[PDB]
């Protein structure tokens, strides 16, 4: 009964553009109904900027989130799932896509080390709150954690500024 | 506060720099001092793995550090400089680097967006640790010649010492 989306693969293709072609690490994302929820599978077949080390680097945990987040938000916007973005269209979201969404601050915590080839994650839009000083932008706090076959795990934080809105 | 300040060693940060990728050399100069701490300038004139986004991104404030600190601890390894390393010769570090140098936990604070084309760093070892490997907690930042200011912490394991 809580509504879901399986991976729209066209605004998938479309949401991962901006990154080199051997840089696209987000393979699925199921979507989940109001602040929403993305479930994720991921992969890094290698790195992008440094030989192999054996374990998903803290850099990869970033760069997947991004992607995560993107296409989280950009997968809201389409079905109006995201608090706070009930007046953007996908076109605004392909215009604020890169210059206008930051990041305010990141946290990984790696509890035991990812395996870069297969893991999964998981993300949360936890608040999304609307500033206009007289005289603009969204403030959003979010969670996401991963995880892979065997035991490895971490988590963490994202503040967000969505500017120009 | 006395003690001399090494300049960068240029032939020692080439080769830590060999794993990564030849667009992706961000480390351009980082002078070294007992307190042990790195200071240093980057540049980034295109990003690795997406089109520019016209600011320095979370991603690429942590590869910068990674090299940065990277760097820091090889320095301090040929001379001497960090307690926990007395043992390590540079041989054990080209050993360890990509296997058994991890990341435990990364905190990045963007006070302010930096430029990304040329900016500024620096980083402390705050304490260095055995536990049942060598544990460290560091802290750095980052700003610009405007007002860019980044700043956060991450805590290393050294492993299979
Ligand atoms: C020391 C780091 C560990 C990590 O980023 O998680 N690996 C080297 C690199 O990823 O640049
Ligand atoms: C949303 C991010 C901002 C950042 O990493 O700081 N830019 C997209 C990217 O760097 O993947």
């Amino acid at each position: 009964t809580t509504a879901q989306h399986p991976t729209d693969e066209d605004l998938l293709a479309r949401v991962l553009v901006p990154y080199k072609d051997h840089c696209k690490y987000l393979r699925s994302a199921v979507v989940t109904e109001g602040r929403a929820v993305a479930r994720c599978e991921f992969a890094i077949p290698e790195s992008c900027y440094i030989d192999d080390t054996g374990h998903l680097n803290s850099v990869e945990v970033n760069i997947c989130y991004n992607q995560m987040m993107y296409y989280l938000v950009a997968k809201s916007v389409k079905e109006g799932l995201l608090a706070g973005f009930e007046s953007w269209t996908l076109d605004d979201f392909w215009k604020h896509q890169l210059p206008d969404i930051l990041i305010a601050r990141f946290a990984s915590n790696f509890r035991r080390p990812v395996n870069p080839r297969a893991f999964s994650g998981e993300m949360e839009f936890q608040s999304v709150t609307r500033r206009a000083p007289a005289g603009p932008f969204l403030h959003a706090e979010t969670a996401y954690r991963y995880w892979d076959a065997d035991s490895g795990r971490c988590d963490g934080e994202a503040v967000l500024a969505f500017v120009n809105i």
